[PDB]
């Protein structure tokens, strides 16, 4: 899967291999619960972050450490982080693919929602 | 400018005009402090948001309300909102573009630094 | 396989489906020979464009029919079509995934290499 | 202008100088026809590539020359260049500003049009 995050590598042209993803729902008192966490395969996806029944409606914030990324191949990125910020669930169950493209100085995600 | 912050829309082919943006510092308690606000022009740019002496070193949030801006169109987007954290102004004074080309399910940011 | 073109809507959130793709091999007159071709699935992958012994070293270019995908919608869209220009297997043997993310007034596009 | 080019290094969060763009119009025996060209200022800018008076309805190929700008930086990118490939002044004289955003495996582009 219901929750998918794909990471790639821009200087590169690879897959962004051990990126750490954590993944927050907003709580009743409108604070951000940990929820789920992981790191990219050398794939760069990250899979198995949550199940059908357990991604319920709610808004979730996809938190991927950029930085600590850039830090271990010796450049000083510009972005603490890049977090992806969404409604999801909230019209039936959907399949969601978070996908971001990294740079030292730049960011860019998309999401793919399917059925 | 020391700040500007540049919005366009991929969907038109023009500058996103009217697009809040929130500016905030982190606090030493380690909370985001309000530090400025205002609204794209018709150019898509945010211009004036703070002063040379006022944009001390420090990590800020840019938040632009892409949401607020896709709903006036009629659109139901992605996204809650598209946040851009950085570290500013810890190596001598730096001219920061936070440049964000926006589209319904997604966006992508670059930064420019100059001297 | 050896060459994976992948397209994804910015706008819908969803896999661009049944986009045409023609790919040309740079020729010694500077022209362009066609080299294969295709149009993307339900998924907005085309696979099977090429074989590892078709795919010799050369300068491919690979053409997305991305302005008619964006008139079926009802969206009269910027571009004629995105390009991707790419020199391939000068050291060897590779796989190329080449993605492309579409918006009516921008495309974004990047290769990941893989041996 | 009523044609401006403006390209932005995404690794290093700097406008990309000396950048070479070479435009074309199409012909109507399908050939490239060379239209005009420049390289990008210190700005990352390329301004006065053409007049209003030359710059009629028709097809036109931009052609940025991202392979000379990396390798000159240490770098074996992906593209031989970037493309982008437009219809123009169809509805009338309008102002086009395209933007491209470089990384070694990725570029993103796109267009802002004024009447
Ligand atoms: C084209 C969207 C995309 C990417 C990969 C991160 C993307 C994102 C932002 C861009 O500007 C360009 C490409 C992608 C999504 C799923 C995949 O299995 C592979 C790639
Ligand atoms: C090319 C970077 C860029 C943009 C405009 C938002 C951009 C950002 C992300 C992309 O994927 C593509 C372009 C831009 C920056 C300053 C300008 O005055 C105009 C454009």
């Amino acid at each position: 899967c219901p929750l998918m995050v794909k990471v790639l590598d821009a200087v590169r042209g690879s897959p962004a291999i051990n990126v750490a993803v954590h993944v927050f729902r907003k709580a009743a008192d409108d604070t951000w619960e940990p929820f789920a966490s992981g790191k990219t395969s050398e794939s760069g996806e990250l899979h198995g972050l949550t199940t059908e029944e357990e991604f319920v409606e709610g808004i979730y914030k996809v938190e991927i450490d950029t930085k600590s990324y850039w830090k271990a191949l010796g450049i000083s990125p510009f972005h603490e982080h890049a977090e992806v910020v969404f409604t999801a669930n909230d019209s039936g169950p959907r399949r969601y693919t978070i996908a971001a493209l990294l740079s030292p100085y730049s960011y860019s995600t998309t999401a793919v929602v399917t059925n």
